[PDB]
């Protein structure tokens, strides 16, 4: 009936769509959604919303904002015997979520770069604050390991293209040289294949960047984005109607991983 | 003591940072904010929120639906009790506006293309039924018109990236190449780039594209896209303070409009 959605700051195009998503599932049999979004980073932050939305009594929550472990845990005490589904934690995180499979996000990148001939992979991480920027960096290192090779560098930034600017930007002017980065976000990576090229170099060919997300825009990056779609009209969906038997006292009591694909588009090569 | 925000779907951007900014002065002043997101088409859409939405009793109202000149007060009346704050009407209405100079806007823009030599111009259009792309428009026209100036090709569009890229193609193809084209907005400007781009030429150099609004994303964009920059940030810290101000008699009535900047990047190199 009435969904609140306490989301990480809509500036970022991500959770800017899952709210969009959310919206056309619930609308899509007449429910009814309110967000909130949280001041930026803290785990104080993200309750004291929650509670501005428990505020307007909303039939059930859903709480994309990263959270580790600990914190989130806390969330849920305090989400108030009210459904409450978490969409940015970690699946070991033992409540109520549904997050994307960062073991497979993770692999496809790695997998089609090294069959791509590649070996000096640098890595371009969100800001380890948020849990699934670590679960997507320790992701890469799995995979990287297994595949018996160290990345030549690896770096932070904060999701803002400006960051994929900046500190890719930056190594570069150190003489580390990568032929391929692997980045975090599709936003960043717009960062990453415009300090690339500003830098002389052609995307694709020269150094190749794997994005993640497939985010709405990035079909229109030059050239467009090879990522990993996640499919958020459907953690819009899921999601939604998840909340739903869940309101009702009909299950699933856990935690749902959720698939995803690599779109190969154009700077990979 | 709790603001309500309605608005068009918040996938588009400045939306979201809008929403972004109102947050961060209720913020500062200690206020609450929910947001609800009006089905992108229709008046039936917005004031199918604004409802959903008063369900909560919020203390006032932001509305960012782009409302005709009739559905505007047709929807002032409707909350009537309650303060409310139309962002997105004409500067003509006897509710209680605050927009962007478009006269200003349109004109830099303009200008800007004029004195740069530029007498082939393109104008991609913001979507026809949001108010703010038709003031936009006809900003361009007059102005063009003023340097005696017409443009070469006349495009709609959805406000979103793949349009930007579906009608600066769909003209290309027909055998129309303006020196440099004026967008209705960023996230436009992105695909309209892209089309140049792929179809051969330069961006800058070959066809200018001058952007509308300066987003966060869009001093990456390769290159980084010379755009006027309506300092969404203000909008919050204005319309949040304002409504303050309006739910205590002693405020300022009519319209109440607020200036924009030409920023120059290498889109019009
Ligand atoms: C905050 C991050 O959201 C990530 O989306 C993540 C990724 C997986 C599951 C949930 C979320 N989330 O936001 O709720 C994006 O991959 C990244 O661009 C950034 O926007
Ligand atoms: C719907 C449009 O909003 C525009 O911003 C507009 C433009 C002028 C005044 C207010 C708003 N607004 O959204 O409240 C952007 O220029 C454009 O990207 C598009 O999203």
């Amino acid at each position: 009936l009435l969904i609140g959605v306490a989301t990480s700051s809509l500036a970022l195009h991500a959770p800017s769509q899952i709210v969009a998503a959310i919206k056309s599932r619930a609308d899509q049999l007449g429910a009814s959604v309110v967000v909130s979004m949280v001041e930026r980073s803290g785990v104080e932050a993200c309750k004291a919303a929650v509670h501005n939305l428990l505020a307007q009594r909303v039939s059930g929550l859903i709480i994309n904002y990263p959270l580790d472990d600990q914190d989130a845990i806390a969330v849920e005490a305090a989400c108030t015997n009210v459904p409450a589904l978490f969409l940015d934690v970690s699946d070991q995180t033992p409540i109520n979520s549904i997050i994307f499979s960062h073991e497979d996000g993770t692999r496809l990148g790695v997998e089609h770069l090294v069959a791509l001939g590649h070996q000096q992979i640098a890595l371009l991480a969100g800001p380890l604050s948020s849990v699934s920027a670590r679960l997507r960096l320790a992701g890469w290192h799995k995979y990287l390991t297994r595949n018996q090779i160290q990345p030549i560098a690896e770096r932070e930034g904060d999701w803002s293209a400006m960051s994929g600017f900046q500190q890719t930007m930056q190594m570069l002017n150190e003489g580390i040289v990568p032929t391929a980065m692997l980045v975090a976000n599709d936003q960043m990576a717009l960062g990453a294949m415009r300090a690339i090229t500003e830098s002389g170099l052609r995307v694709g060919a020269d150094i190749s960047v794997v994005g993640y997300d497939d985010t709405e825009d990035s079909s229109c990056y030059i050239p467009p984005l090879t990522t990993i779609k996640q499919d958020f009209r459907l953690l819009g969906q899921t999601s939604v109607d998840r909340l739903l038997q869940l309101s009702q006292g009909q299950a699933v009591k856990g935690n749902q991983l959720l698939p995803v694909s690599l779109v190969k588009r154009k700077t990979t090569l």
